[PDB]
């Protein structure tokens, strides 16, 4: 076989998956910035990954761009939707705007492409926008990858899941399998809310696992007892493992807070108790340890590096207590109402406690004033 | 070297211990009941473990058993204190006589000696006992075996945790290594409070998976999805794994219900959310399968064998509904008030529902009306 497979968003996932399949079929970027449309027309990547800009450069792919709607759907035997969506936890609302919009103009321009969601959707969207429309066509499959190695994470991923049980979704599993450079790839096909489902509850296990290591850290710091040799101790037991169990101040980034409060929400109508205890614990946590910091009466707090520890400043300051950020890459001199000082020895010096997510070399010399929970980084 | 090892108590954990070291050391076993000593002393087994039983009869151990104390602890270089404990979450009393007992008996006859505990005790219970008695010989190391493959579990342990971190705690770690069939054992030492927090935490992280996994499968149910495909694709990923995530009516056992309460209330003054909702969980969990039951209006629900099915049994009879119980092992004719059936075809008749924990061969025929929400099995 050799099919043509368009790609809608030119981002870290579209440009991953279209780079990967671009080996070995006939790949169509479609972006809607024609800036960045032209840049991948001349082999440059619009985005920050190594790999993707080595293999656009370097290696043979049957790839091109276009804003060309109709260019680009025209004759694609599959279509992988990788727009921008977001699910704002306040609201409870997923803006799936960008999606249905290219459901929208592909049911228009090629009615017998199948598209393959990639995008972040929520629960349940893929059963309904086919009911709704009255289309068949669509079909939803995880993104496991991480920006910085997107192309990497799908060249040897953990695993491929369609959501859906055919042998037309098989055969894209097919593309996924034949690009990747890992081989013998777990593969799993389930129906469509399923495959839906299946980040969230790995995302929230992974906060739940670093909650869990959190508290047994509270525990120890409150008894004053050694918290590596405890997690250590327990994590020798291969049923736990010596994995994602380094102390913090709490569980951050750019997925599992969301993802937790997502998946709560889905929550609403089922009974349950660690669900709603994973998003309760990490504000616990981080209570736990702005009181903690609070305890040693420091007249100015320093922060070293800017996300979990945000909250943490948020509580520092609440009680009055000045904070100064030192954050390099930081070019304001003032984030949420607190300094940033640029230069490392001035912020060394005035910072009574100096708080930091995980240890630095640089902060060696200080380390006597510096409080971290780190204890493997 | 060749030492002399005692072990006081001759059950799975303390002949576990003593028939591995007995392979290269002296190893005097001590119990207070005179007939298992007499048993050991023919080498038959006073406990149900293969590779004991095996090794007793067909090995050459220096090993033999006494009830006289003064024989058993004399010129001893380590005693391992193996006797029963029982931790009671009602009252919160962890009832540690029988060590207090042993620690007595051989501070008194070989305060030389240096005694090993592998008895479950609290967590403090080491450094309070050492500054109570203001003696320095002895030292916790925790067991993890598992009864049935006792002595197998010590052959081939996850790894050797050494509660002080000393010469004399090294060259106990060493008695362990030396006996065993696995190579290269990971090995840790830590301090004595440290070394006692960890199969608590340990096994709580087990109960708090397993927690998981089932309210990942009360949605499931609840939402009309097919659980075994959501839970195989989130266990693909590596951070998260294919073990112990096999729904069930609840986590049960010997161990994880009362060491999960256990913690809780060594969390009275530290704040938290995740060790509380472990505990709860399992009751919200069990309640949502006892309504899930009763939503088919049986008439008489059969539960089929006989430990968290004990607490479905509970809620479907507090709703009035009559049930009937399978367990071939159980020779009374009632259990808490129900009917115990002997005949598993004339069990199979009656009930409307079946519930069982993991599904069975035998309930094959009658498929249609068991409930069990097992995948793995
Ligand atoms: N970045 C990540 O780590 C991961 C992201 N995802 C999900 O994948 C989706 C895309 O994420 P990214 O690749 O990081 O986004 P991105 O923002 O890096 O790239 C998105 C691209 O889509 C283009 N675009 C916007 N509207 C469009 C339209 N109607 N038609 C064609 N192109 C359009 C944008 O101009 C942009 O180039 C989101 O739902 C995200 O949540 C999933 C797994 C990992
Ligand atoms: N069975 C298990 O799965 C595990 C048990 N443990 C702990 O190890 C300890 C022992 O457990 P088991 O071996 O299963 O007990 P067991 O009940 O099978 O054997 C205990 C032995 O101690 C004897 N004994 C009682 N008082 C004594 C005394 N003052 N001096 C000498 N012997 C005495 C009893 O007669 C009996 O033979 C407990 O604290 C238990 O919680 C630890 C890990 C696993
Ligand atoms: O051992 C760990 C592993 C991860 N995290 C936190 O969990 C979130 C997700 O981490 P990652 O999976 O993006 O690396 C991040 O805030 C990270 O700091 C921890 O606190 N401890
Ligand atoms: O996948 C699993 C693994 C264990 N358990 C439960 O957790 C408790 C401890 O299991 P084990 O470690 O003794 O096998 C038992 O009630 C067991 O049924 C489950 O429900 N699902």
């Amino acid at each position: 076989e050799f099919m043509k497979i368009t790609i809608s968003g030119t981002g870290y996932v579209g440009l991953s998956n279209g780079v990967l399949i671009a080996q070995n079929h006939e790949v169509v970027a479609l972006d809607i910035v024609q800036a960045k449309v032209d840049m991948l027309n001349q082999k440059i990547s619009p985005i920050v990954d190594k790999e993707i800009q080595e293999y656009l450069a370097e290696k043979p792919l049957n790839f091109r761009a276009t804003t060309d709607k109709h260019d680009a759907y025209r004759n694609a035997d599959y279509v992988i939707i990788a727009t921008p969506t977001d699910y704002d936890p306040k609201t409870n609302y997923f803006n799936t705007s960008t999606v249905e919009a290219v459901i929208r103009d592909v049911t228009e321009i090629n009615p017998n492409a199948v598209m393959i969601i990639k995008s972040t959707i929520p629960v349940g969207f893929t059963r309904d926008i086919k009911e709704r429309l009255g289309i068949d066509n669509v079909i939803f499959s995880p993104e496991f990858l991480r920006e910085g190695r997107a192309l990497y994470d799908n060249l040897h991923p953990s695993r491929i899941v369609i959501g859906e049980r055919s042998a037309r979704a098989e055969r894209f599993a097919d593309l996924l399998k034949e690009g990747a450079i890992k081989q013998d790839i777990p593969t799993l096909f389930t129906d469509s809310t399923e495959a839906e489902a299946i980040k969230l509850f790995a995302n929230t296990y992974l906060a739940l696992r670093v909650a869990y290591f959190n508290e047994l850290d509270s525990y120890a710091e409150s008894q004053g007892l050694n918290s590596k040799q405890i997690i250590e101790g327990v994590c020798l037991d291969p049923r736990i493992g010596n994995h994602y169990n380094n102390p913090s101040f709490g569980y951050g980034g750019y997925c599992l807070p969301k993802d937790t409060k997502q998946l709560l929400a889905n929550y609403e109508s089922v009974p349950n108790n660690i669900i709603a205890a994973i998003v309760d614990a990490n504000r616990t946590r981080k209570d736990f340890i702005a009181d903690s910091i609070l305890a040693r009466k420091p007249k100015v707090v320093g922060v070293y590096r800017l996300s979990s520890i945000q909250g943490i400043m948020k509580r520092i300051k609440a009680k009055g207590i000045p904070v100064i950020i030192y954050e390099p890459v930081m070019q304001e001199d003032e984030f949420f109402n607190s300094r940033v000082v640029r230069d490392l020895n001035a912020f060394k010096q005035e910072a009574d406690v100096i708080i930091s997510n995980r240890m630095a070399e640089e902060l060696a010399d200080v380390a006597d004033k510096v409080y971290t929970r780190d204890l493997f980084g």
